């Protein structure tokens, strides 16, 4: 059984593994940090079962739950969030804040998502590069999804660009773990001051929601609204910082895309749908126990028995995704849904959200810098390491 969590291939590229598995052994065990075995499922069809089957749970508590490392481990202690529940508690909390992701609702953000976009970009340019190139991650896609849920959370215009550094020192590469645990409790703190404050004058945003909906009515008390927000922020930031990053890098790479876009930017939209199946950015968080036997394929999962299903890999399946290692922004989209997001009753939350800021961003950041260019070699670009999900750390621009 080969160690899991794989490494990338490459910078840009997905585990080597996953390709030969769909092709030889779509269902198979590997071996986890602490020398427990998990069924690890490739296939899209597989993936779909496993996101959606009422036989697995998500619980961390159950023994035999995939937990990838040593600090995965720690956390599965503290007290779960709908992230981590199975019916009927799951929708009971996560219907709490879904109204600020609907469709419609993102629908209604879109022009607030613009103009949080063109601000940031005219931040950069009038940053200029006269003196060097800038970096793009800190100065547009770090802040970007970091202004927009805190400002969605509740908290106040002066506060974000302070909340948007701590909470990156949660997740850099760089922070040691002492810094990351800080700036984490740091976050848990101010949370709890914006709840008991909007608890006594509500304003219009999240937290407010659900201090108002849940906390007074005694539905939840005061830390679990803190937790529920602490989680709408940590959960995708990250992951939508890399996507930016990953987005220019890519176009970058394909100048033929580059040019359509550019000429079209109502191609973002297709631009962003093959972006997110092409770098699934967030490929190990669709997890589950058996809670009885199953079969899948040809092997049968035992009770008490752990599965991980990549939808990276799925997003590879060369029988649902024709030319699936091929980034092509005109690709001919099939009947099956591409799964950057996840798939069944716990796929993203803001879904719809992360597409319309990602879309935002690619119908504007040509049309602000027509000649905007990676100011380092394309093979020279940092990644974030190959055993964690792809992303970039980095990444210098001239424009
Ligand atoms: C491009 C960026 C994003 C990607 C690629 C992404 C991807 C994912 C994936 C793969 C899952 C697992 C779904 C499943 O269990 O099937 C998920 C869950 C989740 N994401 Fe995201 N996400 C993104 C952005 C966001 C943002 C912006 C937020 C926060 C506002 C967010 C909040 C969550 C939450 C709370 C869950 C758990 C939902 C549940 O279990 O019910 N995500 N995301």
């Amino acid at each position: 059984a080969p160690s899991f969590p794989f490494s990338r291939a490459s910078g840009p590229e997905p585990p080597a593994e996953f390709a030969k598995l769909r092709a030889t052994n779509p269902v198979s065990q590997v071996k986890l940090f602490d020398g427990s075995l998990a069924w690890l499922v490739t296939k899209h069809k597989d993936v779909c079962f496993v996101a959606t089957s009422e036989k697995l749970s998500k619980v961390r508590t159950r023994q035999g739950f995939p937990e990838l490392s040593a600090s995965g481990k720690q956390a599965a202690k503290a007290k779960p969030t709908f992230v981590d529940m199975d019916p009927p508690e799951h929708m009971h909390q996560r219907s709490m804040v879904e109204p600020t992701f609907t469709p419609e609702a993102v629908k209604n953000l879109q022009p607030y998502i613009q103009r949080t976009v063109d601000d940031l970009l005219e931040q950069m340019k009038q940053k200029g590069c006269a003196n060097g190139p800038v970096d793009l991650v800190k100065e547009f896609a770090l802040p970007v999804p970091s202004y927009i849920i805190y400002t969605l959370l509740g908290v106040p215009f002066n506060d974000l660009e302070y909340l948007t550094q701590q909470n990156a020192i949660r997740t850099n590469g760089s922070s040691t773990a002492r810094e990351a645990s800080a700036a984490n409790q740091e976050l848990l703190d101010y949370l709890a001051i914006l709840v008991e404050q909007r608890l006594v004058e509500p304003k219009d945003d999240i937290i407010s929601k659900l201090c108002t909906e849940q906390v007074k009515p005694g539905n939840i008390d005061k830390s679990d609204a803190v937790q529920i927000a602490f989680l709408l922020l940590v959960a995708g930031n990250a992951t939508m910082v890399n996507m930016i990053a990953l987005g220019v890098a890519t176009l970058a790479q394909h100048p033929d895309q580059l040019a359509q876009l550019k000429a079209n930017p109502s191609l973002a939209p297709q631009f962003v749908e093959e972006l997110c199946r092409y770098h699934t950015a967030s490929a190990l968080a669709i997890k589950r126990t058996a809670k009885e036997d199953v079969m899948i394929g040809d092997k049968l999962v035992r009770a008490n028995e752990g599965i991980i299903a990549s939808n990276q890999s799925a997003n590879r399946d060369e029988e649902v995704f024709e030319n699936p290692d091929e980034f092509n922004m005109n690709r001919k989209w099939p009947p099956q849904d591409p799964l950057g997001f996840g798939f069944g009753d716990h796929r993203c939350i803001a879904e719809h959200l992360a597409k319309a800021e990602l879309t935002t961003v690619f119908s504007t950041l040509y049309q602000k810098f027509p000649d905007l260019k990676v100011a380092v070699p394309l093979g020279k670009i940092n990644y974030t390491p190959l055993n964690r999900d792809v992303g970039i750390v980095d990444l210098p621009v001239i424009f």
